């Protein structure tokens, strides 16, 4: 009918690429995408593909992949392994080298599927809103930049994406975010990490196997305990695990400016007083939702605290205006965007609604060692619930009795709704930790309980049978008090 | 005097012999030949598992992973001096009999410190349904050093290597002398296809000597037979692809111990090979006669002693659970049927092990995960199935240089209702991945429970919840696909 696009997606990234594929393939309905760059790297960092494939879980998974490797190198004595250790070294080039080739084939790879899809067009550019049926497309972020197209369309879907959250302090400009991290061209010997998140706690480990000679990891977090919202017994084991490899955790320190001196170091002064220097000063305190060149007003598009508000079906306050992934602010991962987009598609297209559930989602933290979590933190369940019950385990896994690695502890975790033994959350601290939770994630879907559990035959031997032998809970949260069994 | 005897302090009876006297306070005495690992008896206090099995073979297994990280460090930019590169068997060897050593002691403490639990050190026989006697040797004529009346014998004296009757058999090891083997062989033959054959064939390429072989031989024609035909063939492809020499269809005749010390072995067909080391893992058999099972006229079935879903014998108070059985050979189900059979003879609950949908591992390199049913079997049960593949190149090993290396996942449903018969897989962390699911097919899900589930990314786990369209069918039996 009148108007020349069906769909016009502004941001062509996980959530993006999935909700134009469908429409166009599934429904045969022609789709406009939109984006800043073909290709990843500066200016713009992000591309085609998403902060996922750019700037996101694609390249740190590598980099990770490629600091463990100091674990196993080191390790590998234990076992009869011998080389010559004097001649060992990291060189960060090629890692970066291999990581710009691996994500530059993907690009590519989403370039030729437009090339090779009728009623899927790409448009290079910044997107915003002109009014709610218009998208025009413009050289540049200014909202006064030369408008390269002007897309009428009949329904509009905002996939921006995050960016890094800058704190306004003084000398913001001396520290770089994650974006940058992704292309240094030499590793820093003293680097500081700002941050208790993931990110921050990630890339600790990766600049922790690739320092130099006189190489020192420095992590500084505002509050108590690293990684906020998980599991206090992971944060506690982690922490001490961190620490054994050679990083500096700083808690309870919040730095109040940045100084460079002469000779291109950062000085650091901490509102406690305490200065230190570092070569380089990352800052991975949050990412925020990308609203700003959008123009959102044009269309009267609402704004909750920072993102797009919408309802569960991803609609916003505006007819035929959809938002998802991380611009909605709710759950910030590629596989939560990819569903909602799926589920939005259907909705509006097809025949039958539907929704992205946005509990038990299972997630991973590829820190050094790994994290693996699905469910509800014993914290919050217990103000949910009346009667919750805490199964703990903690061991050695077997290679690391004789591996040298003795503070590798493995932590299990299940917390129950105890009336009625219904599994509320698993979480899990050790070597392969985020692919033993996929197994578990499905099963919380199904609503298992305990007995669920340790009624499965366990496969020996393996740190995963382990989740199959918790049969007694160590204390119990009855209206939120602790307690346990004389 | 006792209330239960078990003869083997394996990993069924040593469960069975805690519970019983802990949770019911029941006075047990538990017999085993050996205190500490190694010759003469390889097992011992602990079991199979324990002495010469999971436990051993997992570390090994650690070891032989290394080769792999060491290679693949290349594409991550991890350089060092590659020609210093060298591997001690010794050191393996020493490290995990420490490990071995700590776990048979602290055995040895549990008797001591738990009352109405104790140990009796020789060989058990049954005498009469209620007496059991402990001789100090296999031989029954040796001296009874402890003679025990019980109203209740369990036997769990597990299997042993199945040496076939061959010339030359003599110049042969079995999985037992493998472990303490005081230097690695130059050139191996691993005799058979089954799980202990490839597992030992991927330790023994990783710790061979600057130009050493290792060969694999099978009768059949693709080595692990019982599991998803993609696997084996996919396996095979890339233990070749390291080294290891696969002969399908070849089967040893004769061994002869020739001059410089090596062995001549002529295989069936006539060819003729040199080898150092000949390893022969075809087959485990239940340990029965040794336990002079007429003396109470115990049934035997098919080598292994008669027993019913609930481990009882055909004597009354004769129980029978583990690997003696011939159901289920391995360590989880010893331990599930030993407190079930607890239960259902000290407890108000009968209570018996489900055999079906056991998950298990194969520690080759790459690893196998699976559980429940293969396609050929789920075709014959039932008239509509569906199979459900993935195969791709893992994201690290695009950049690790082990471009060979593919991961596998492999979906089978009753496409009548779309309940999940069997996952089976094959990739790094295989064994790790499949324990979770397998507690989904105990849930009975259904191929729409996996998609739905929003996965972890990135993993390889979460392909699995990525799998929503056949690759093709089975009707009555027969291969279809979608036009
Ligand atoms: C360092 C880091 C590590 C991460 N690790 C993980 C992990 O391992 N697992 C996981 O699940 N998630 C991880 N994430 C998060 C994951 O990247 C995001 O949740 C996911 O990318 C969100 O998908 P999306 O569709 O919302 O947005 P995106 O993929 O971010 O796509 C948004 C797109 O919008 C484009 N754009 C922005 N504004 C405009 C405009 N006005 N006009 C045109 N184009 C525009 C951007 O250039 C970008 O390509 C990580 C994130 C970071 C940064
Ligand atoms: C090489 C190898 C690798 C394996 N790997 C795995 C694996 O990774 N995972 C897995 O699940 N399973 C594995 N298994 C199988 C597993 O070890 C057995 O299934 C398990 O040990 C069986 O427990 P059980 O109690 O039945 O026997 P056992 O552990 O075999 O205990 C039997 C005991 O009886 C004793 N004995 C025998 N006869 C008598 C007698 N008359 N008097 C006194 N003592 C006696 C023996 O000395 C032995 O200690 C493996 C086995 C082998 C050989
Ligand atoms: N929940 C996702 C899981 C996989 C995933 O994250 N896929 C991303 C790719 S990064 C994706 O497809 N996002 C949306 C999208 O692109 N939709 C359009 C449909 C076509 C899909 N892509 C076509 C181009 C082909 N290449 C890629 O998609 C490159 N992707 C990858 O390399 C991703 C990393 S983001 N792989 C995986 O995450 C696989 C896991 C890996 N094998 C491991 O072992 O770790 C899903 O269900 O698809
Ligand atoms: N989960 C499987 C069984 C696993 C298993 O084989 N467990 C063995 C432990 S060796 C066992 O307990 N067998 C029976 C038994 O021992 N019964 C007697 C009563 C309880 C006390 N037994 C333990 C004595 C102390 N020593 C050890 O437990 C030393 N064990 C280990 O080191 C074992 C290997 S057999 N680790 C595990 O079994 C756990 C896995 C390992 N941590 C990993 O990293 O993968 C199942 O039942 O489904």
């Amino acid at each position: 009918m009148s108007k020349i696009f069906d769909l016009v997606v502004i941001g062509a990234g996980s959530g993006g690429l999935e909700a134009a594929w469908n429409a166009a393939t599934l429904y045969k309905k022609r789709v406009a995408v939109i984006d800043v760059q073909m290709v990843h790297g500066p200016p713009f960092f992000s591309a085609l593909g998403g902060t996922c494939v750019n700037v996101g879980c694609v390249p740190k998974k590598l980099m990770v992949t490629g600091a463990q490797y100091m674990e196993h190198l080191r390790e590998s004595a234990g076992f009869g392994w011998e080389f010559d250790r004097t001649t060992l070294r990291a060189e960060w080039k090629n890692l970066i080298a291999v990581k710009d080739e691996a994500v530059l084939n993907i690009n590519k790879s989403y370039d030729e599927m437009f090339r090779d899809t009728e009623g899927l067009e790409f448009f290079l550019g910044w997107g915003s809103l002109e009014s709610k049926n218009v998208v025009n497309v413009r050289e540049s972020a200014d909202p006064a930049s030369a408008v390269k197209e002007r897309l009428e369309t009949e329904h509009i879907l905002l996939a921006s994406g995050s960016w890094p959250h800058m704190p306004n302090i003084p000398g913001i400009e001396h520290c770089i975010s994650s974006n940058e991290a992704f292309y240094l061209p030499e590793p820093p010997r003293r680097v500081l990490t700002v941050g208790g998140g993931f990110i921050s706690v990630e890339f600790a480990g990766i600049f922790n196997a690739y320092k130099p000679k006189d190489g020192q990891v420095t992590l500084c977090y505002r509050g108590e305990m690293i990684l906020r919202g998980f599991d206090h017994t992971l944060r506690e084991e982690l922490t001490k695990q961190l620490t054994a490899n050679g990083i500096q955790i700083l808690t309870k320190e919040n730095p109040a400016k940045v100084e460079l001196n002469a000779d291109g170091s950062k000085s650091v002064t901490f509102e406690s007083g305490k200065k230190m220097d570092f070569d380089l000063v990352m800052m991975a305190i949050g990412r925020s939702p990308r609203t700003k060149d959008l123009q959102l007003q044009n269309a009267g598009v609402m704004i909750k605290n920072g993102g797009v508000q919408v309802d569960e079906y991803s609609r916003t306050n505006v007819s035929n205006i959809y938002a998802i992934g991380d611009v909605t602010n709710r759950v910030m991962l590629t596989p939560v965007a990819i569903n909602e987009a799926a589920a939005l598609v259907d909705t509006v297209f097809g025949t039958t609604p539907r929704k992205t559930d946005h509990t038990r989602v299972a997630s991973a933290v590829f820190s050094i060692p790994p994290i693996g979590t699905c469910g509800l933190i014993e914290e919050v369940a217990s103000k949910r619930y009346e009667v919750v019950a805490v199964y703990l385990s903690s061991f050695t896994p077997l290679m690391h009795k004789v591996s040298g690695s003795k503070y590798k502890t493995f932590v299990a975790k299940i917390i129950t709704n105890h009336s009625d033994g219904t599994v509320l959350g698993v979480h899990l601290l050790g070597d392969n930790a985020p692919e033993i939770i996929q197994g578990i994630g499905i099963c919380l879907k199904l609503n298992a309980k305990i007995s669920d559990f340790y009624n499965t035959i366990g496969v020996h031997p393996t740190s995963a049978e382990e989740l199959c032998s918790m049969r007694t809970p160590s204390y119990y949260y009855v209206k939120g008090e602790k307690m346990e069994k004389p």
